[PDB]
C-alpha cells in the first residue's frame, strides 16, 4: 500500500436497522476483493457508519468524507435488469426507484421467479449494492489511485516480464503509464490485464505522445477485453447513437499539431445534450446497465460530451464489440 489508498478511507452510512446484516455478509471485505478482481486495483479501507435518518433500504457513499451518491437497495426484494412495462400488464405492482432519468424496478422473490420463466433477468439485491458502488469507485479512479499503484504494478509485472517493461519505460514514463491506466478505469475498463495492455503501449508509446489519443488506441488493443466487462456473462444492451447525432459530433472536431478536441458552439452543445436527454428519457434499464455504440472517431468525444448529466453511460465503438455475442439494441438516439 501507499498513501493514495492508506490514509483515505471510504465510507459506507447505512441503515442502524442492516447493520448487523452487512457485517454478516461481509459487506466491506467482498466489496474490496471482488473490485480488485474485476478492476485489478485495490480500494482503500472501507468503514461502516449508521446514517442518521435512513430509511431501511437506503446506502451512503462518502469519498473524503464527502457525500458522493446515496443509493437505493431493496434488501428483501430481488431486481428486473431487463424490466418492460409488460411487467404490469401480468398483475405485478413494482417497487420504482429514479435517479436521474435511470430507473430500477424491484420485485418480490416470488414475482421474480414468475419473471424468469418469461426471460426477465433478476439480481440480487447485495450483487445490485456491489454494482451501483464499484461503478461509481471506478469512476472516482482518481481519488484512490496514482503514480504509487502505478510504480507497483509495474514492479510486480517486471519480475515476470522484464524486456517488455524495459521497452515500455522507453518510451511512456511511469507518471504518462499511471495516466493510462487512471483514464482506462474512469470509464470502466479493468486494468487486471497488465501484461497487454503493457504490450499495447510498447506498440503505441513510440509513436502517440498524446494522453488522449493514445488511450484510445490502448482501449481498441484492449477489445476484446472491454467487450467481455461489459457484457458480463449476458447479452450486451445498447442504445445506437444515429448517424445523424454522430455528424454533429463529427462537424465540430478540430485537429490540432496537439491535442483533437470537440469545439461546438454552447447553445449547439446544449441543444445537442437537450435531443440526447429526451432521447434516453423513457428508457426502462437503467443507465450503468447500458451501453451508448458509436463509430470510433466519435466515441471519446460523445463521453466527454455526456458525462455531466449521464455519468454512468458508457460508450463503446463499434470495433470494441467485434467480439460480441448476442447484442440487443434496446433504442436509437
Ligand atoms: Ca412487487
Ligand atoms: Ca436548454
Ligand atoms: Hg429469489
Ligand atoms: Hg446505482
Ligand atoms: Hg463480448
Amino acid at each position: 500500500g501507499s498513501h493514495m489508498t492508506e490514509t483515505v478511507p471510504l465510507i459506507l452510512l447505512v441503515p442502524k436497522s442492516r447493520r448487523e446484516d452487512l457485517e454478516k455478509a461481509q459487506l466491506a471485505e467482498r466489496l474490496r476483493s471482488q473490485f480488485f478482481i474485476d478492476y485489478g486495483v485495490r480500494l482503500p479501507e472501507v468503514l461502516l457508519r449508521d446514517g442518521e435518518g435512513l430509511d431501511d433500504n437506503s446506502i451512503v457513499l462518502l469519498i473524503n468524507e464527502i457525500r458522493v451518491e446515496q443509493f437505493t437497495v431493496y434488501f428483501d426484494l430481488m431486481r428486473v435488469v431487463n424490466y418492460s412495462d409488460e411487467v404490469v400488464s401480468f398483475g405485478i405492482n413494482p417497487t420504482i426507484h429514479q435517479q436521474g432519468s435511470s430507473q430500477y424496478f424491484w420485485v418480490t422473490h416470488e414475482e421474480g421467479e414468475k419473471l424468469r420463466e418469461l426471460g426477465y433477468v433478476l439480481r440480487n439485491a447485495l450483487d445490485e449494492l456491489y454494482h451501483c458502488l464499484a461503478v461509481t469507485l471506478a469512476r472516482n479512479v482518481n481519488e484512490y489511485f496514482g503514480i504509487q499503484e502505478t510504480k507497483h504494478m509495474l514492479d510486480q509485472l517486471e519480475a515476470k516480464f522484464p524486456d517488455l517493461l524495459k521497452e515500455v519505460l522507453r518510451h511512456a514514463t511511469v507518471q504518462r503509464i499511471s495516466e493510462v491506466l487512471q483514464r482506462l478505469l474512469s470509464e470502466r475498463v479493468s486494468v487486471r490485464n497488465m501484461k497487454l495492455i503493457m504490450e499495447a503501449l510498447a506498440l503505441w508509446a513510440p509513436r502517440e505522445k498524446d494522453v488522449i489519443n493514445l488511450v484510445e488506441h490502448i482501449r481498441g488493443a484492449m477489445a476484446r477485453y472491454i467487450c467481455h466487462k461489459f457484457a458480463n456473462g449476458g447479452e450486451l444492451r445498447a442504445v445506437m447513437v444515429s448517424a445523424e447525432v454522430e455528424d454533429v459530433i463529427r462537424k465540430g472536431i478540430r485537429q490540432t499539431s496537439g491535442s483533437t478536441f470537440l469545439s461546438l458552439d454552447p447553445e449547439a452543445s446544449a441543444n445537442l445534450m437537450d435531443l440526447i436527454t429526451l432521447k434516453l428519457d423513457d428508457l426502462l434499464i437503467a443507465h450503468k446497465d447500458l451501453v451508448l455504440l458509436t463509430s470510433v472517431d466519435v466515441r471519446r468525444f460523445i463521453k466527454k460530451m455526456i458525462e455531466g448529466r449521464f455519468p454512468d453511460l458508457e460508450v463503446l465503438s463499434f470495433g470494441e464489440i467485434a467480439d460480441s455475442k448476442s447484442v440487443n439494441v434496446i433504442k436509437t438516439i
